[PDB]
């Protein structure tokens, strides 16, 4: 899989993802706002909040933090491979020719309801992320001996990383239980994932997946030590199947780790 993410480009994940019909985020109806949603719902229970906070494989985008960011003044985050971290960068930095994400802001600051500009919304992402780091989540430290990340983070974010880095439902597993070390006990996990899916397109490359369930991933979750809070499950609509990947549905889970 490692040799495989090395053909993975960037803008054309961003292209295939999140810029219409999946980035078209006017219908309700769409998996954009659907993931929105969850999120912000999520931490406007109040129930998720701390100092730190660590996002697994962010890879190039940001979305996952939008609603996050106002409950966590140190965010970390993370990604395999050095070109997404690049575009990370030139997003924090408003850098030439970053990703432009002002829809998916305004969405959140529409989804919250607390009247937020997405220029404030935006400003606050830019400022409480600290830093951007390298990562494996196949290896038992998936940050490393002695990384700049506070550990262990009081919350944990990851979207599509796990099934997609992963061969099969064990090595799923083992990757959860790696980054699960991260969080500190009581500490929330919010985990956003394909369902059924065995490939996705980014460019030149072609990824494989694994297919996971709702029931397989509940169980994961509980392996690991989770109390599962919340599992949600978007079934992809026909409108945005196209031939970038076979994705059934995508799952939401809200888990705290029962330390
Ligand atoms: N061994 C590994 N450990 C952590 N991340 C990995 C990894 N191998 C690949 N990745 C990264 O996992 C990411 C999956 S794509 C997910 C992007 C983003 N989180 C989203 O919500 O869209 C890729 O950026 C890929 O580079
Ligand atoms: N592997 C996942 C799939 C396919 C590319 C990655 C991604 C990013 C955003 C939404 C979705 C999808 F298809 F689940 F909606 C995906």
């Amino acid at each position: 899989v490692a040799s495989a993410y090395q053909r993975f480009e960037p803008r054309a994940y961003l292209r295939n993802n999140y810029a219409p019909p999946r980035g078209d985020l006017c219908n309700p109806n769409g998996v954009g706002p659907w993931k929105l949603r969850c999120l912000a719902q999520t931490f406007a229970t109040g129930e998720v909040s701390g100092r730190t906070l660590i996002d697994i494989g962010s890879g190039p985008t940001v979305y996952q933090l939008l609603s996050a960011c106002s409950h966590f003044e140190d965010i970390t985050m993370t990604d395999f491979l050095e070109v997404n971290r690049q575009e990370l960068g030139r997003w924090l930095q408003e850098e030439p020719g970053a990703f432009n994400w002002s829809m998916y802001s305004q969405h959140a600051c529409l989804i919250e309801g607390k009247g937020e500009c997405w220029q404030d919304k935006e400003r606050q992402l830019r400022a409480r992320v600290k830093r951007v780091l390298p990562i494996d989540v196949h290896q038992p430290q998936p940050l490393g001996a002695g990384s700049p990340a506070p550990l262990p983070a009081d919350a944990l974010v990851s979207a599509f990383c796990l099934e997609a880095v992963s061969p099969d439902l064990a090595s799923f597993q083992r990757a959860l239980d790696h980054i699960t070390t991260l969080l500190r006990p009581g500490g929330h996990l919010l985990l956003i994932g394909a369902l059924e899916e065995s490939w996705y397109l980014a460019g030149e490359a072609r990824l494989t997946v694994v297919p996971v369930s709702e029931e397989e991933v509940r169980e994961a979750l509980v392996r690991s030590g989770y109390k599962v809070r919340d599992l949600r499950t978007y079934i992809m609509p026909a409108h945005l199947q196209t031939g970038v990947d076979d994705v059934k549905g995508v799952f939401f889970a809200w888990a705290q780790k029962v330390g």
